[PDB]
């Protein structure tokens, strides 16, 4: 796999290298250094994505965040989306009340060598259908599962990915429609607001951008956050007695009670050193999204055409054995005190849902370890940690014997 091969061949040939495709050309950049200078250093310049056509379908030709162009439209519209992840006071309550739900489900399959994903899919996907739409067992969805499982396949392995997209569109165009400037309730909402706002277009967005944004808001919230909590429990299993170490921290700062508060983070200084292992070991990106060359620039000592491409390799800086001491090997550890370490990038083109993922991440990982116990069963495996890339890199299906305390 790519982000392998090119971390491989960094140690010989150098961290940088070249690819011609058509009359365009992709650098691969695997050194910390060079990344910086990518994402912060000439963060601007390279703030540019390409135009393929799966990605046209999936956000209606560039409509969206994250595969649309660096532009005035696209600072303003960022802007929007920013302010709005910021309150959410709000959750902890929206995430408290499905890791509950979450954790209530799996004391019913107690002792049972459950197979964990199916649960934390529909966990995530309630804070996130919730939070952008407060939409809520069930259902239609399957038919959201049903039709991002879809996608997902289309694209892992489009005619198929039209209707798919088409499924989402027009669900998600309904909830759009039904949807007070004083107090939001909802990420749509203060989207509209905004969008109301703006005497734009030009620059202003246009009303698709909201239901695109909406839309990759569910993308990015339960794919990405799923498998965090996959990744998460997978090394759990691997690692009994960190497992142990978390919970005793929990023990002794947070009751056997008290729902943790996004208060109590501070005090949790291991467990937030877990999720920073999860990202470091695994990218869910193991190469971003491309960058592309805004104007001509440089990079090293060397010029970069203008639309020239650039696949930062995550894999290679988080793995670097010249700046971390056992990358392969697991160690919260190595985060215990208070170069390359960028797990949401850096510059601005940086993750947008990244103060939600610290939160979301840290509220129901805290909450399973703090009434569950996960662990490898008699007549299974331990999960396989090499995983598959698309859309994210996730781990195989692996299943775990969950137990609570008392
Ligand atoms: C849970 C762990 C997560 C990690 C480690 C992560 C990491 C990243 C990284 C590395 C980038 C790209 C940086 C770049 O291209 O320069 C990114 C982009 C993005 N992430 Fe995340 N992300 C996470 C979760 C989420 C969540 C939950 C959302 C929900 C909205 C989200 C939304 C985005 C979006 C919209 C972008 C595109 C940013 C842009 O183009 O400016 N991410 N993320
Ligand atoms: C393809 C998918 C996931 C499948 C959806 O059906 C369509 C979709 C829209 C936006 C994509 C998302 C997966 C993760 C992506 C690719 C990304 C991301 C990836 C990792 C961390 N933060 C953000 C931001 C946009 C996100
Ligand atoms: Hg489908
Ligand atoms: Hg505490
Ligand atoms: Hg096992």
């Amino acid at each position: 796999p790519p982000h392998l091969l090119f971390t491989q061949l960094s140690s010989q040939y150098g961290p940088l290298f070249g690819l011609y495709a058509g009359p365009h050309l992709t650098l691969v950049v695997s050194e910390i250094g060079l990344v910086r200078e990518v994402l912060l250093q000439r963060g601007r310049e390279f703030a540019g994505r390409p135009k393929m056509v799966t990605t046209d379908l999936l956000t209606q030709g560039g409509k969206d965040i994250a595969f649309a162009d660096y532009s005035p439209l696209w600072k303003n519209h960022r802007r929007l989306v920013h302010s709005s992840f910021t309150g959410s006071n709000k959750l902890q309550t929206i995430v408290q009340e499905a890791a509950d739900s979450l954790c209530e489900e799996l004391q019913a399959c107690r002792g049972q060598s459950s197979d964990l994903s199916v649960v934390l899919m529909r966990a995530v996907t309630n804070v996130i259908c919730r939070l952008v739409f407060s939409s809520s067992s069930d259902p239609e969805l399957q038919t959201v599962i049903q039709y991002n499982d879809g996608i997902v396949q289309t694209i892992a392995r489009l005619k198929r990915l039209k209707e798919c997209v088409s499924i989402r569109d027009q669900l998600l165009y309904k909830k759009l429609l039904e949807h007070t400037p004083g107090e939001p309730r909802d990420l749509l909402d203060a989207l509209l607001i905004g969008q109301q706002r703006g005497s734009g277009g030009a620059d202003d967005i246009t009303e698709d951008h909201v239901l695109m944004t909406a839309a990759e808001a569910f993308g990015a919230g339960v794919e990405t956050t799923s498998t965090t909590l996959l990744w998460t429990i997978a090394f759990l299993l691997h690692h009994p007695q960190l497992q142990e170490r978390v919970q005793a921290e929990l023990d002794e700062c947070v009751g056997v009670d008290r729902p943790p508060c996004l208060s109590d983070r501070p005090h949790l200084p291991l467990l937030d050193a877990v999720l920073c292992e999860v990202m470091r070991i695994r990218p869910v990106s193991p190469i971003l999204i491309p960058h592309v060359a805004m104007q001509d620039t440089s990079l090293g000592g060397h010029s970069v055409p203008k639309g020239t491409r650039v696949l930062v390799n995550m894999w290679a800086i988080h793995h670097d054995p010249k700046h971390w001491d056992q990358p392969e090997q697991f160690n919260p550890e190595r985060f215990l005190e208070p170069s390359s370490f960028l797990p949401f990038g850096a510059g601005p083109r940086v993750c947008v849902g990244e103060s939600l993922a610290r939160i979301e991440l840290f509220l129901f990982v805290s909450r399973p370890l703090q009434r569950f116990s996960f662990s490898c069963p008699s007549e299974a495996s331990l999960p396989d940690l090499q995983g598959r890339f698309g859309v994210v890199l996730q781990p195989e299906r692996y299943t775990v014997t969950v137990t609570p305390r008392h």
